[PDB]
């Protein structure tokens, strides 16, 4: 069956003082009686505050990028610093900063490999474009970005490895992708990880849709079978991601 | 009288929890009795523990970068949360975020002008490369850096700038960049500013050297007719940075 299911808010670049306090604490009146990992992943400007007023137990704190040392990188946040301030969770090669930001498949993979060797529990996103889906190379793009991954991690390493899938062909588009796609895209990282790392690895590993989700079509893309949570956009800045938490079951 | 020196401290991506805390408590502890801004600008993680932690009435906090608006930008922070965070300078710009993160002359000024547009003082830092300045490229380099931000400005706009000029061909050589070195490239920037915008903002212009400064040479560099001060790097983390602050006396 399942492992433990994640709901992950990737708050991405958002959020005032005074309105996060207020989701804040809409997460903290949560009854949360299954078993699910919960994260939000701040901006680090607000680390401080999700740290201090984020006190349900079923969540931890991520954060949402990072270089993998300390030095001369002026306005970039490393690894080392994220975990003397207590972050252990965080989300690396978002589709937002292999786009905008330079993250190639080895740029990713590098940060997600010094992660792992910091102690991080690590959200490591890919997926595939609108012109790559469409010219048949879901399978060659997806499977490219986690082999640039595992390649650089050893079996052991995954046990703190989390895969979000990005569906980013469906932006812009005036259809999201069907519970169907999404699990057939699940179903391919799956079924790659298993012939590739191991089974037993395949059977642990945590694989989130990272969709458009909202309460009313959550349950339904968690009802998948290769579905082990979400990783959630714009719905977790909203009282809706609590649907989507309830959606893990 | 020259305007207001500023003594920046520029912690890119270094620092702890307590080693900044005692860094910042030394910066308490330091009697400054002339006319200056001291600036932190610490990473982003570090933002909240400064503003709590930092009571000196001449130093305010900053930021090392940002991009001009919230969104769907995963990992980056914007001028909006920094200043609902309370945060009102920033440094944008600086040769690091050049070289490595695809910040061109026209993806700096366009921060520039949002910054200044959102009512920040803004730290602008330009400078040239050993292969420029060998090239006998220097003025070709810094001037064009310069106006690509000025086009995106209006005249009074330069009461919320100010320009660091960085040697970044001084670094991996073994030669220090003379006090005269400095000099001339700060008198290369106010002619400049002052034939192109105006002799007044010339005069009231605060143009920082951002290249090696340490207790020793300070003061020989601050002695200068075009220099308003510092944008220190590993100085800054050091007690040291004290001594800098009494240079601009
Ligand atoms: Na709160
Ligand atoms: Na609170
Ligand atoms: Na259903
Ligand atoms: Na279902």
């Amino acid at each position: 069956s399942k492992p433990q299911p994640i709901a992950a808010a990737n708050w991405k670049c958002n959020g005032s003082q005074q309105s996060l306090s207020e989701l804040i604490d809409l997460f903290n009146s949560t009854s949360i009686n299954h078993d699910v990992q919960c994260v939000v992943a701040s901006t680090f400007v607000h680390l401080a505050m999700t740290k201090e007023r984020l006190s349900h137990p079923k969540f931890v704190i991520a954060a949402q990028n990072a270089i993998a040392k300390s030095g001369a990188f002026t306005g970039e946040v490393s690894l080392p610093i994220l975990k003397d301030f207590g972050v252990n969770w965080i989300v690396l090669g978002h589709s937002e900063r292999r786009a905008y930001y330079g993250e190639t498949n080895e740029i990713v993979a590098d940060k997600v490999a010094a992660a792992v060797a910091s102690g991080f529990m690590v959200i490591a996103c890919i997926g595939e474009t609108l012109q790559e889906r469409e010219s048949g190379r879901t399978a060659v793009v997806v499977l490219t970005q986690i082999a640039a991954i595992a390649k650089k991690l050893k079996k052991a390493d995954w046990a703190k490895v989390v895969i979000a899938y990005e569906p980013v062909w469906a932006i812009g588009t005036g259809k999201v992708a069907t519970p169907q796609q999404a699990q057939e895209a699940h179903a391919l990282i799956r079924s790659w990880v298993s012939s590739k790392i191991g089974a037993d690895v395949a059977g642990e590993l945590r694989i989130l849709y990272g969709g458009s989700v909202n309460g009313k079509n959550a349950r339904t893309l968690y009802q998948q079978r290769d579905v082990n949570g979400f990783a959630v956009g714009g719905a977790s800045l909203k009282p809706e991601f609590v649907d989507i938490i309830k959606a893990t079951q």
